């Protein structure tokens, strides 16, 4: 499992469950391509997204979708979605976990790249 | 002053200075169109983005280069950008203030909204 | 204005107001003496907690009353308070900020230090 | 396991590993007691502080020892250390995670409190 997504809510203290991932490629166009999407499990994690194969060097781009994950616990969010935008490497560790921390107007995101 | 950026340097615990920041709105034909762009000051803040007239009602997207600011202090970081998309000025104007507080492999970005 | 304290309410997006705070310096026999106090404002701030002469070297806790902010919100939080502790003037005189962004059961706090 | 303590360095992109963690419980007399230490751990993680008989309602204090941390990696630190205050409730969740991200001039803690 190359490429896993960690989110928690820092409102309820909890893991954020059920928010929907999506995640893109950049093509030769300058577009993004769908490359993968998930929803968050009950521990606030999204695995399988992709392997090892398929990850090959290149940009991409991890959506959170946080505004619907807030609007159905009622509260009122800022920002249309979380946005993680990266370059895969090679030559890095070879595990990408793309870890967010949501609040209603504000997030953090952090890569934890390992072994 | 409707909207604002400013961004920290965790690692450092100072202002970010020189940080590129673009910003685009949602165009009716769906793609991001150019609205306003400049560089972060001495102090880690942009200005003089726009005007409560030119900032109307829609989607918008601040981008902010961290990684030309961490490469030209010599650190290799994780991302590409920060990229901050929220829909602005919909229930009135609003001031909008994006801070941006930056590591290596890891930011935050926090909006403070005030009704002018 | 040697030390300055702002807080930021990650739920609303605004500043937190009325948020109290204790400063305390540890003393030559090892105990947190008192050292200043005060609540922050209507931009989430608070100014004027000592001077440059009063504002010595040693080791300071900054403690913010997160707890009783989020319950007279009726929320009831995780942390009793945020403590910030660092060494201060330990190279010369610094202004510092201790900024704090605070969520229910999470918070960060970022110190911004320049040289005056 | 009802504590357990996590860290991330956010300037390598990595469990902050082989930091000192101290747990102290408030004591009748207002002074903080040792409770429970160790380091974490090579992902970051502290396991085995305490146990659910011993973990009762009180106010514990979790002191994340990073400016040591911070020196040993030759960076400059700001704080002494992270400390979290906090009161463990029978009627809240029965598990504790004090999740905390470092960098040298700030960090975040996170409660992911859960059964």
């Amino acid at each position: 499992c190359p490429l896993m997504v960690k989110v928690l809510d820092a409102v309820r203290g909890s893991p954020a469950i059920n928010v929907a991932v999506h995640v893109f490629r950049k093509a030769a166009d300058d577009t993004w391509e769908p490359f993968a999407s998930g929803k968050t499990s009950e521990s606030g994690e999204l695995h399988g997204l992709t392997t090892e194969e398929e990850f090959v060097e290149g940009i991409y781009k991890v959506e959170i979708d946080t505004k619907s994950y807030w609007k159905a616990l009622g509260i009122s969010p800022f920002h249309e979605h979380a946005e993680v935008v990266f370059t895969a490497n090679d030559s890095g560790p070879r595990r990408y976990t793309i870890a967010a921390l949501l609040s209603p107007y504000s997030y953090s995101t952090t890569a934890v790249v390992t072994n």
